[PDB]
């Protein structure tokens, strides 16, 4: 298709490596570029995370609101947030939402913590049907973006459909979906990434990731004015260890997906 020759023509001149997936929940068509193969998720992780404890939280009605205390040696490399509370608490709806609007990696590890470990990440995303995710570390560590390593990956086609299922699904409840479209629809980290490929009337939740070997990804519902909502997944890696971020690659996506509907 044209969107598929437009999406390579982007990759070759990207350098790198990039994998699209675009679910249209109007007629239910998808958009794939790479879309089986496996990207590191960075912080794209940090929404399976935050639904694992939204999901908890079904049976244990208070759950968010508990309290769980940030201290200094929980502090890792990117902690806007929990920096703020150090010494202090922070309920696990703060935590939730530190993760996923601002990026925040003790939160994640928090979040981690409170499921049993990365492998309690994982057994929610199996819970749902994703069979493809895959949690294996903590932060920082994964976000090493090792071309070839198999930890801490999803495909694009998995991350879309698992977005969608809990979002616009009813892969949680109806009070926990709601939060969770709130959450993403709040966050702070994405002007540059998918939105800025999209008209500005559009109302777009995402969740950005970066990484080492330049990994920068991004993973949005995106409700048009009018119009069924769109799940698109972005996610881009690069072949030197020390590449620099490029956002611009996924606005680009963004827009070549834009334009072909
Ligand atoms: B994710 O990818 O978003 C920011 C942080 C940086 O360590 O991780």
């Amino acid at each position: 298709s044209a969107v598929q020759q437009k999406l390579a023509a982007l990759e070759k001149s990207s350098g790198g490596r990039l994998g699209v997936a675009l679910i249209d929940t109007a007629d239910n068509t998808q958009v794939l570029y790479r879309g089986d193969e496996r990207f590191p998720m960075c912080s794209t992780s940090k929404v399976m995370a935050a639904a694992a404890v939204l999901k908890q939280s079904e049976t244990q009605k208070q759950l968010l609101n508990q309290p769980v205390e940030i201290k200094p040696a929980d502090l890792v490399n990117y902690n806007p947030i929990a920096e703020k509370h150090v010494n202090g608490t922070m309920t696990l709806a703060e935590l939730s939402a530190a993760a996923l609007q601002y990026s925040d990696n003790t939160a994640m590890n928090k979040l981690i913590a409170q499921l049993g470990g990365p492998g309690g990440v994982t057994a929610f995303a199996r819970a749902i049907g994703d069979e493809t995710f895959r949690l294996d570390r903590t932060e920082p560590t994964l976000n090493t973006a090792i071309p070839g390593d198999p930890r801490d990956t999803t495909t694009p086609r998995a991350m879309a459909q698992t977005l969608r299922q809990l979002t616009l699904g009813h892969a949680l409840g109806e009070t926990q979906r709601a939060q969770l479209v709130t959450w993403l629809k709040g966050n702070t980290t994405g002007a540059a990434s998918i939105r800025a490929g999209l008209p500005t009337s559009w109302t777009v939740g995402d969740k950005t990731g970066s990484g080492d070997y330049g990994t920068t990804n991004d993973i949005a519902v995106i409700w048009p004015q009018g119009r069924a909502p769109l799940v698109l997944v972005t996610y881009f890696t690069q072949p030197q260890q020390n590449a620099e971020s490029r956002r611009d690659v996924l606005a680009s996506a963004a827009r070549i997906i834009a334009e072909g509907l």
